[PDB]
């Protein structure tokens, strides 16, 4: 072992940053999270330093470096662009035993800084001693994906249950069994994140009550429109917790590529199923006792059906959460280059699902970006009827194929083309109609196939 | 933060433990390992203390604490069963400002010891502070089974190879570039498990010989609205790995808190050709920005504006979406934004305009729709008495959804002749949300009533 990880207790202990600039900035901004007495040497100051310095959250010595500064110190951090001054920290900080970091020379001194992911009193550092600076930021990365942001609430509120836990648990076996259940329930992290203290006290007293083998909820959680970098950091550590997952033709194989190894799957695609079918199928596995996670392309509540399927739930007496996902109007907007308002183009933005009729004449009104969901195959009357009602025949359209997938086609040309533009496409496709589609040959980034 | 984790070089450097049995036991094999110079002072001494100074790696003083063995110390652990004792050893480190451990007691004297998932030269440490154990191991197990047994071969690797990065790659920009192609490199780290040093010469050769795309980049990343949770995994790999982020009031001090730690901040919550001097200035400087907006950026985000002028500029840009407020809100207020046959469209619309616009209150106030406004506080006892003089029904429902998703959330609700009253109730950031969608909350809120 190179160094030796331990976490510092720095409330109120007095610490030095050696360094006025924007390095020593970053260094004191984390000193200063951690409770730190700091004081800053450096020959000179950047403003963010006089900005503490008068909001009184630090000492400021402006002049060149004083070894007296470290006689009642901790840490030290040498953190400024000279070799002379870094080495005259590191020596006096090594002569008064204190731990000495220098930025930019993490073998020079006595101890290196990790990368750290606070979830406090929750706490995860890595590093790599030096060696690879890159590989600790792109597991900080990974790390900050997968740990919820509301975590330490949890971890705190569990140090005060632990002798409860033990006196209704004996067995260890049960006993962390029950840890596994509480460190995951959503209701609870989500009623101490939001001070809701009789929700917290109920959610107490029914993760004691119900049998330890049930957890039954169900979240909703929107895949999003197909790539699987726009799942929401929650929708991912949703279904890394899952016990089985409900999903569909619409939630691509990238995203089904991050659901848990043991988790059950219950495909519900497709000969076609009703809403109803699915809707018992999720009643039924939450009445199990098993943590449902109901996939849904795109956003679940936007054309959807996500509101049908929890209010079956709400019946049953079923806990339940929605966590939005990226409707296939953001996703395909953005990877199309076609922005859904610009400038002055467009008032508003229609979201319109091709039972009544469309108001066409409300449909073709100025000053609006249309987008159909499910219009393919009715696109050759969008055509005639926008046309019919006065919508200029030089108006712009798109349509976008599989949007922000790997094989996204992004077909294009004014409202007179449109039926037959439709059949280059199949589904899932989204036709958007507006003076905002011209954008594309300025804004076009993401490769067409 | 609760503490500040640091990993401390400790070879050669003196460190004391007071106390013998099975707790000094497991830490002075730490210490050991990490080879700190180790004296252990304790009443009596279990076998393996026995083992050690026979070998010559510590140094054992059989009595009681003598507090004169701290004076020489970097580190000190108190792991003795006697609190009277354990105290006295604190107390002493403490004078001397020695960073000191009491190993039954987390909450007392100055630093706590991690679990250590290890993969040397790569290490990972997870601690709770004494608050709860079993989370700190559930976590280090997860982590157990998330870290390649071979990662520390690739770490020890790039660090052989560190001087000769710096010596060939004049930029940290092309350094930087190098690395990420490194660490990502499959058949590069399965090389270096089966110690093929033909193959791995090969890979690494050719990875010095590639060309390093110079350019800095413009990413618009939509940081959703409110809830940290609500990042996309694309917007956290660009805000975790951005040179400057340019940001403004409507993304969540959350979400700042996943920004890079070395990253630049640039506030612009401002005129906005002014924000899109700053993006192209940074990006022509060579730097990874991001330009962090709230909600979505191609929503009423002016996120077009931002990019029109990089095209010609010759600066490449890339778009991540968000979760733009309608979506937010709508989930987090028990409000869906369609529901059966009760809305045939969705509409979202700015609630200010040019100083001579204004709304097509005709269009909006049609039925089987959802309307949401954005920025339309201050113009809400219009939009009742617009919408009411078009023909939408007095008893519409209504909802003006504040601060949605985040912990401060708040929600007020009513019909539509109380829309402006009901404003007055709320301030920015707020939608206003209009259609009989509104009448489900009631059995699908799910997040709070505040
Ligand atoms: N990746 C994608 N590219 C283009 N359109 C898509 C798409 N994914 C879904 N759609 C559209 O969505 C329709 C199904 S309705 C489901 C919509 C989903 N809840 C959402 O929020 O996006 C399809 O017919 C198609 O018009
Ligand atoms: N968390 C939030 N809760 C309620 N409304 C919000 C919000 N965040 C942004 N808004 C709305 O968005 C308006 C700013 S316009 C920016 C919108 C952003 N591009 C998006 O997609 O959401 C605000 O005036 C307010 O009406
Ligand atoms: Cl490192
Ligand atoms: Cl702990």
């Amino acid at each position: 072992m190179d160094h030796l990880p331990i976490f510092c207790q720095l409330r109120d202990r007095d610490c030095l940053i050696v360094g006025g600039g924007d390095v020593a900035e970053r260094k004191a901004r984390l000193l200063l999270e951690a409770g730190a007495r700091l004081t800053v040497n450096a020959l000179t100051f950047i403003p963010q330093f006089t900005v503490w310095a008068n909001e009184g959250m630090l000492t400021l010595v402006e002049g060149p470096f004083d070894e007296t500064l470290l006689d009642s110190c901790w840490l030290a951090i040498a953190a400024t662009d000279d070799d002379t001054v870094n080495q005259r920290v590191s020596d006096a900080a090594e002569s008064r035993r204190i731990f000495c970091n220098v930025v930019d020379a993490p073998k020079a001194a006595s101890f290196i800084m990790p990368s750290i992911i606070d979830r406090s009193p929750l706490m995860v550092a890595v590093s790599a001693g030096g060696t690879s600076p890159v590989l600790a930021r792109l597991l900080r990365e990974k790390l900050e994906s997968l740990l919820p942001q509301h975590l330490g609430q949890v971890a705190r509120y569990a140090g005060q249950l632990r002798a409860r836990v033990k006196k209704q648990f004996a067995t260890m076996g049960e006993r962390r069994r029950f840890w596994e259940k509480f460190f995951v329930n959503d209701r609870l992290a989500q009623s101490l994140a939001n001070a809701d203290e009789k929700a917290v006290n109920a959610t107490t007293e029914r993760l004691f009550s119900e049998p330890l083998d049930h957890r039954g909820e169900v979240v909703l959680v929107g895949a999003g429109p197909g790539d699987a970098g726009l799942l929401t950091l929650k929708g991912l550590q949703q279904i890394q917790q899952a016990d089985i997952v409900v999903y569909d033709r619409l939630v691509s194989d990238d995203i089904m590529n991050l659901v848990a190894r043991d988790a059950d799957r219950v495909f519900v695609g497709k000969h076609c199923v009703p809403q109803e079918e699915i809707n018992q199928i999720l009643l039924r596995e939450a009445q199990k006792g098993k943590r449902v996670v109901r996939l849904k392309g795109g956003d679940p509540f936007i054309f959807g059906r996500g509101g049908e399927e929890l209010e079956t739930l709400c019946h049953a007496g079923i806990p339940f959460s929605v966590v939005p996902g990226i409707t296939a109007a953001s996703g395909c907007s953005a990877y199309s280059g076609i922005p859904l308002t610009h400038r002055d183009y467009a008032q508003s933005v229609r979201l319109v699902t091709g039972g009544g009729e469309l108001d066409w004449e409300n449909l073709a009104a100025e000053k609006q970006t249309l987008v159909f969901y499910m219009g393919l195959n009715q696109a050759a009357t969008i055509q005639e009827k926008l046309i019919a009602f006065g919508m200029q025949a030089d108006m712009p359209v798109a349509l976008v194929e599989n949007g922000t997938s790997v094989k996204q086609r992004v077909v294009h040309g004014v409202l007179t083309q449109l039926g037959e533009l439709a059949q280059q496409v199949e589904s899932p496709a989204l036709i958007i109609v507006g003076r905002v589609v011209a954008l594309r040959d300025k804004l076009n980034w993401f490769s067409n196939h």
